[PDB]
């Protein structure tokens, strides 16, 4: 379409997260006014919003009041259920639609949709009950991984297969829930790229990110990421046939495998601004929630040039004292906080991006500064 | 000082202006609080604060009621009361000060302050009667300008003195308030330096911006100022000097006038965030606003690093109609709307950083999209 929701319009925003307020930030710079919904009061986006709908996400009544106040809808909650979509696609603006998110809320639907776009991801079989999982370990062998199909967090609904001693607590998570067995792939690096498309159609792509999780937590995300110039063109290629062939509007966030051998493999898709694009807030020419709004609103999109390297580190509950004591120590550090009421010790709280012209230097500023001392230890 | 205010912390900002609504949304991104205060309901800094107070500059209880419910205060309003400042320096925290904004507020003082800490103005004298403007027309000779003390903003109360033609129209602005008469300096581009100043004494000097005024109010701004490498050293060593003798806490926007021969005269200073400074959203690793920020809650200061060549174009209300019919022709643009409720015709509507490698093609850039027609005919 050429429908565009000009700068003083309404954005409603499903779900009122880190994610949201960021999203409401840049939308603020812009002269958009910003509508959320989420059901806990004084959410981080909440503080930014306009207005604030106090609500369950499956409650269509509530999903209809912020419609009906929106000249466009969207969400960083991506858990809405099919009644509230379908709802939403017809009787609201919502240019994201339903068919990327009914894609990527399953695994097993994911893996098939990526297949289907003809890029490639780990060998892999549904698992719907004891003798399915029999005969995919038969097929794909040691070592794999049970992944639950939906709901699946953090590395929770998860066993990793490496021999029969493995299989007892496999055929338990299969028990409980409709599974996929994954062939284990022996990858260097995890990376991820950001991919924007408007629309009208307009296509950017944000650099690679070499992604680091410790105890299933995202824990730095370092741009470039350190892999091979091969590497880097390959998953950018992949990215944009993702969004070519799923048709994206909005924000696509595609996490991948890298193998020492310059091989790619697609792990999983994110419909919407990632964790592993919050770097983009300081060391590129637009921020991935600056081009998510462009890219909704129809506006054309800024530019993805990394302007300078970073390394962005994740603020958890357990490390925001830290961060408040080493204050003064915080050059070439910039700092990122959500407005959350209450620090959990595995809550996310903020994020900081440490820009130099050397990854290394940053990296090491990282250390130095003893915040992340217990994710350095569990790394090492 | 040690003092540090804490991310966490609400910051209170006299004036609801974009300046306020900018440092709100900076603020924000750090985990600050917001309160304002401002004469007029829905301000463009009460769209993005969680706490508005609505009431005069002037009206004591108002200004007492902010700093009750703020760790910090800073201003924006340039023209504040003044006494308010000295009960908030004195029974709050405002790190600022009151002695540098009562400097800055009247030309002939600001002039005195220059002069005292070294630095070149235009020959001046003070004018508070017509035998006064008399005599000062004898020994300053044609060209020159005669300005208000105070009030002065996008040119009002000036008049240029060409010749003796012009002095009918300068005699009534003498008799309505108190003057200076000053030489008009003929000079081959107008530059301005914005120097930032902690709490704790740490200085960043932001990139020299090259300025081009139309109608007396500011048009564009060019990073990086097409001048000389002499010269950019010469207006950053005259800012060093500016903040340490002023001892600056926070930001001051120095504007100058740059001759053929190399030499600068100060043409005036602002003790706030300063419109020629807005580039620094887009095309520095930290923006003004962010700077001031960090500044007045005393935070290590970003980098002020150039990222990108950038052009800075105003957005008034005569161009708001256009800016939005041309939306999509916005590629390489980076728009920012202030959320002002009522355009008037030469009313600061938002900014538009025209971002690209070359400055001559951003130039380009902002002439083909045509929003600027009057102002492109008015320079030739
Ligand atoms: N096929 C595989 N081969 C090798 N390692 C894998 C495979 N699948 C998953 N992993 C490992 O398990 C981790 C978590 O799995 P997954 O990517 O499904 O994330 P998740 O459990 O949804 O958690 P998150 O909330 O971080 O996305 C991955 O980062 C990866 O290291
Ligand atoms: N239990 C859950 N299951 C699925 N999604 C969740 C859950 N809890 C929170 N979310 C969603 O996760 C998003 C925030 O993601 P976050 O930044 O924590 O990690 P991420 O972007 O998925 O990165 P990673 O892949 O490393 O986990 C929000 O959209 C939020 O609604
Ligand atoms: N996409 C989702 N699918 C399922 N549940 C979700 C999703 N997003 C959020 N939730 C639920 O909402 C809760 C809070 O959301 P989220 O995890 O995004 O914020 P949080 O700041 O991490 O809060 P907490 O640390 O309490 O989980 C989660 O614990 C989860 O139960
Ligand atoms: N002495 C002078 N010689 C030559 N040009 C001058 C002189 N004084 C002012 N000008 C021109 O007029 C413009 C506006 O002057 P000045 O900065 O004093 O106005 P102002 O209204 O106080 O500015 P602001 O809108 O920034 O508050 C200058 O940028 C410059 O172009
Ligand atoms: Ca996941
Ligand atoms: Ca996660
Ligand atoms: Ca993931
Ligand atoms: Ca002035
Ligand atoms: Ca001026």
């Amino acid at each position: 379409m050429t429908r565009i929701i000009l700068p003083g319009k309404t954005i409603g925003i499903i779900g009122g997260g880190q994610l949201g307020r960021m999203m409401a930030l840049a939308a603020k710079e812009m002269g958009y006014k910003i509508a959320v919904l989420d059901p806990t009061k004084n959410s981080p986006c909440a503080q930014v919003a306009d207005i604030e709908i106090v609500a369950s996400y499956d409650d269509l009544k509530a999903i209809q009041h912020l419609a009906e106040i929106s000249d466009v809808v969207t969400y960083e909650f991506e858990n809405i259920d099919y009644r509230c979509l379908q709802w939403l696609e017809k009787h609201a603006y919502l240019p994201q639609g339903s068919q990327l998110l009914s894609k990527t809320q399953n695994r097993f639907t994911e893996k098939n949709a990526i297949e289907k776009a003809g890029l490639p991801v780990a060998t892999y079989r549904l698992v719907q009950n004891q003798e399915q999982l029999t005969e995919a370990i038969a097929e794909l062998s040691y070592p794999s991984v049970l992944k639950t199909t939906t709901g699946g967090y953090d590395g929770k609904g998860q066993v990793v297969l490496r021999s029969e001693a493995d299989v007892d607590e496999a055929r338990k998570l299969a028990n409980a829930a409709e599974c996929i067995l994954e062939k284990w792939v022996p990858f260097e690096k995890e990376v991820s790229v950001i991919v924007i498309r408007s629309v009208s159609g307009e296509t950017k792509v944000f650099p690679v990110a070499e992604n680091i999780h410790v105890n299933n937590i995202l824990h730095e995300s370092i741009v470039p990421a350190r892999i091979t110039e091969e590497l880097s063109q390959k998953a950018i290629a992949y990215a944009k046939v993702l969004a070519d062939e799923l048709e994206l509007v909005g924000t696509l966030a595609v996490e991948m495998f890298a193998t020492a051998d310059g091989e790619i493999y697609i792990n999983e898709l994110a419909p919407r601004p990632h964790n592993s694009g919050h770097y983009t807030q300081d060391a590129c020419e637009t921020s991935q929630f600056g081009q998510h709004i462009r890219a909704i609103c129809n506006l054309p999109l800024g530019e993805t040039n990394l302007l300078k390297p970073v390394v962005m580190v994740n603020i958890l509950g357990e490390h925001i004292e830290g961060v408040l004591r080493q204050v003064n120590r915080l050059t070439g550090c910039y700092l990122h906080l959500y407005g959350k009421e209450e620090a959990k010790a595995q809550r996310k709280m903020g994020h900081v991006n440490i820009l130099n012209d050397n990854i290394e230097v940053a990296l090491e500023k990282a250390k130095s500064l003893h915040i992340w001392d217990h994710q350095e230890q569990l790394l090492e």
